[PDB]
């Protein structure tokens, strides 16, 4: 257990910011305090939860990284930082005194990886650990906080994915959270977000125990327009040309599909082919190799290459100065997405233009309206998820292996199941992220019991040389394997199930049947290798439910899960709906009027109406 480092003065007030954190931030490279992140720091350095919205991407390091140093060195310890994929995809590396390290879906190398990783640790030689979410709750895991050196704080990346009313909720947010608070003891959370509003922030500092507090207006050197050309292609060419962007040499253009980056990179390649020497166009996305990516950003930070075409899940990690213009092929998803987008532009006061080409037959708003009844879940896989995740048990009425009767009737305890996440998604017809979010909605009700203990392997086969004589051979050795030689009138079987019958852990079963590959040889001990091979697989949720439910009360579970379904689609479409009309309301029929100076009108009335949307409740 970490204590806090700087301890709170009389009355609780914060203490004041003593030299030693200045002298970290100068040695860390920032020679100065970004607005509200002297207050933050000192939060983290007291043990105090804090979220912290940032209009822009630039200074979100540096929030964990001083509070990560100093912590590191009065006592060897750990810091967290959840972030996404994207994120840590291409091994970025930061400042070296923190000794940072990333384990991820990514990383190839399965347990060696992590292990290495883990090893790193061990050795002190990891003082920041990267994990993206899928990490922390995945299959892997991490070891128990025992293994590890204590936690002083965690920092949350993309914070506003924890609210059901951002653009981007992700449910495999709340389970890092649950699984920090329980599995770690993780209670300082660090939360970090660049697109929230009022209304989301609030919920996020709802849900990491942090007091509200005021805490992103769109720059007054951003000049925004937005057109509906004919062909996008052709007006994408006549706007780079124009006064009003042909001296512009930082412009960023966001695509929806990866197949266009590329295409619109070779346009402007081949029709702008001419101090003199420089890069014209280069795509940005996820298909590519981690070598060019890294090669590309490195170019534009540079100056050496004008034109990055990027799509916007992608979009840029990487702050740089002195962007002079954004361009978005389609319709922005959310106003969220759109200020992040072109809040990279202009961040030197000077000014930068930013262009939106609609889609003039209005085919962007109907494709992402596609997307969101496809994402939709029908009532009928509601229904049929409820029954295998509540099924019936024998405590309340042979049908239990080890009954030869029905038994005096029992309350029933709960028992652990099974949910297998391949079987399952390709019988009811829905992605595994919709049916660990509502398993994710099950849990933080509180009538409705259900507790997502984990995801992991829950199959095993045991193959044998010797055949059966080998195998009922070491029942002596594992009582799991003892009653399932006798159920049966190559085998496998369900972990679980042997689970809830003899009442044992998981995990102890886990270990008797791996305890199976060593023999005892008669003469001594000299435990010697059996040779059975033992395999885990079928990667299942692990959850534990009442078998007891009535249908009355499993058909009022479904009319909840199937509410929250809707809700979450009436929000979506209504954000789209909202996103179109207010670009719209101030396009051109073409960028013919804007090929000179942005109209001022329009783009401050833009502006206001973004400003009136993040400082809403
Ligand atoms: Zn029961």
């Amino acid at each position: 257990t970490v204590l806090p480092l700087y301890s709170l003065g009389p009355s609780g007030q914060l203490a004041e910011t003593p030299a030693e954190v200045f002298q970290a931030l100068e040695q860390l490279g920032h020679q100065a305090f970004r607005p509200g992140q002297e207050r933050a720091v000192m939060r983290i350095l007291s043990g105090i939860s804090t979220l912290l919205v940032l209009p822009t991407g630039a200074g979100k390091s540096l929030c964990y990284q001083l509070p990560a140093l100093l912590y590191s060195r009065r006592s060897p310890c750990l810091t967290l930082v959840v972030s996404p994929l994207l994120s840590l995809m291409d091994d970025q590396v930061s400042g070296l005194p923190p000794c940072l390290k990333a384990a991820c879906i990514h990383s190839g190398m399965t347990r060696k990886q992590r292990e290495s990783v883990l090893q790193k640790i061990r050795a002190a030689q990891v003082h920041v650990l990267m994990l993206t979410p899928e990490a922390l709750v995945g299959a892997g895991g991490l070891p128990p906080a025992a293994q590890l050196p204590p936690v002083a704080f965690a920092c949350i990346d993309e914070a506003h994915c924890l609210s059901q009313w951002s653009h981007n909720f992700r449910p495999c947010y709340l389970r890092v959270c649950k699984v920090l608070r329980e599995r770690m003891g993780v209670h300082c959370f660090l939360g970090l977000t660049a697109t929230a509003t009022r209304r989301t922030a609030s919920d996020v500092a709802q849900h990491l125990a942090v007091a509200e507090e005021p805490d992103a207006p769109v720059p007054t050197n951003l000049h925004l327009s937005v057109s509906m050309d004919r062909d996008t292609d052709q007006a994408l060419l006549t706007l780079l040309q124009g006064k009003r962007f042909q001296n512009l040499d930082s412009i960023i253009i966001y695509c929806n599909r990866r197949e266009d980056t590329e295409r619109i990179a070779a346009l402007l390649r081949t029709c702008l082919h001419a101090r003199a020497p420089k890069t014209t166009a280069e795509a940005y996305h996820a298909g590519m190799c981690s070598r060019e990516r890294r090669r590309v950003q490195r170019a534009f930070m540079q100056g050496q290459l004008r034109v990055v075409v990027a799509t916007v899940a992608f979009g840029m990690g990487l702050d740089r100065p002195d962007v002079r213009a954004v361009l978005h092929l389609g319709l922005p998803p959310s106003f969220e997405s759109y200020v992040q987008a072109v809040g990279r532009a202009g961040r030197d006061g000077q000014p930068a233009h930013c262009h939106l080409f609609l889609q003039p037959q209005g085919e962007d708003l109907r494709e992402l309206r596609r997307h969101v009844h496809a994402d939709s879940t029908d009532f009928l896989a509601v229904k049929r998820l409820v029954q295998r995740v509540f099924p019936a048990c024998t405590c309340t009425c042979e049908q239990l292996s080890h009954q030869a009767a029905p038994g005096p009737r029992r309350v029933c305890m709960g028992h652990e199941r099974a949910l297998p996440i391949q079987l399952t998604v390709q019988a009811l017809d829905m992605p595994e992220e919709a049916i660990e979010t509502l398993l994710c909605y099950l849990e933080l009700h509180p009538h409705h019991w259900l507790e997502l203990l984990a995801t992991t392997y829950t199959h095993c086969r045991l193959n044998c040389p010797g055949g059966p004589a080998q195998l009922q051979a070491l029942a002596h050795r594992c009582p799991p394997l003892a009653v399932c030689l006798a159920q049966q009138l190559s085998v496998e079987f369900d972990m679980v199930k042997l689970v809830d019958s003899m009442g044992w852990e998981l995990a102890s079963v886990r270990r008797a049947l791996c305890q199976l590959q060593w023999d005892h040889e008669p003469r001594t001990g000299v435990r010697r290798g059996t040779g059975v091979l033992v395999e885990f697989s079928e990667l299942a949720f692990h959850l534990r439910s009442p078998g007891d439910l009535t249908a009355e009360e499993k058909d009022q579970i479904c009319d909840f899960l199937y509410g929250r379904v809707q809700a979450r689609e009436r929000q979506a479409l209504a954000r789209l709906r909202r996103t179109f009309q207010a670009f719209h309301s101030v396009a051109f029929p073409s960028c013919g009027p804007c090929l000179e100076q942005q109209d001022e009108e329009r783009s401050t009335r833009l502006k206001d109406l973004l400003g009136r949307y993040f400082e809403e409740e």
